[PDB]
C-alpha cells in the first residue's frame, strides 16, 4: 500500500498466531513488541531510546505477517508503550520512504 | 526521492540558516531537535518514549527546509541524541511509506 502520514502508521500484523496491532516506525532499528510469551528461547537485551533503556527478551528467527507480507527476523518483547515495527523488518517487505 | 531502510533514514535539514542531519521518523507524532537557542517564545513541555519522558521547549511556527521541501511548524527543542522530523513536518513534504 501507500500509507500517508496524517494518522499514525498502525497495521495488523500477525505473529505467534496471534493477530496485533503495531507501528511503522522507520526511526527505529529493531523490532520491539509488548509483553507476550512466543515459543523459542530468548535472551536477555537492553534496548534505548527517548527517555533511557529498557529490558528486553530478544526472539531470534520469528515469523512474522505484516498486512500480508511475510518477514523472519529478530523481535524483542519487552514493556514498550507500543509494538513497534523497525527497520529489521520493514527492510525485509520492500518497505520505503517517498516524497 | 526514494529511501530505502538498510541505514537510518538521515538527511540534511537547514533551520535557521543552518545545515543539520536529522531522523525522518514515521513513529514520532512530533518533530525533537536538539538543543539550540532559537529566538521566540517557548512553552515548557515533556514528551515520552520507550523509557521514559524527557523535558523540552516548544516553539511554534519554525520553518524548516527538508531536502528542498518546506515545512512549517511545532519543534520541540532539548536533550536529544538525535534530530527527529517526526509526522508533523513529514506531511507537510508529501511524504508517504511505500510497499
Ligand atoms: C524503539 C527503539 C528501539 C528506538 N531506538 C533506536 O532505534 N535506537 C536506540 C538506535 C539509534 C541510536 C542512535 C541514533 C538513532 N537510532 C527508538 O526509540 N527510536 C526513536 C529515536 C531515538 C533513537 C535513539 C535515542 C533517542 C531517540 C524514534 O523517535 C522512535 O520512532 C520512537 C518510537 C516510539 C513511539 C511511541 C512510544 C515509544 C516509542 N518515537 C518516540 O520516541 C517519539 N514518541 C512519540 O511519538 N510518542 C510518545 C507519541 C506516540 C504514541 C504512540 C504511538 C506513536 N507515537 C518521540 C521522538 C517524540
Amino acid at each position: 500500500p501507500q500509507i500517508t502520514l496524517w494518522q499514525r502508521p498502525l497495521v495488523t500484523i500477525k505473529i505467534g498466531g496471534q493477530l496485533k496491532e503495531a507501528l511503522l516506525d522507520t526511526g527505529a532499528d529493531d523490532t520491539v513488541l509488548e509483553e507476550m510469551s512466543l515459543p523459542g528461547r530468548w535472551k536477555p537485551k537492553m534496548i534505548g531510546g527517548i527517555g533511557g533503556f529498557i529490558k528486553v527478551r530478544q526472539y531470534d528467527q520469528i515469523l512474522i505477517e505484516i498486512c500480508g507480507h511475510k518477514a523472519i527476523g529478530t523481535v524483542l518483547v519487552g514493556p514498550t508503550p507500543v509494538n513497534i515495527i523497525g527497520r529489521n523488518l520493514l527492510t525485509q517487505i520492500g518497505c520505503t520512504l517517498n516524497f
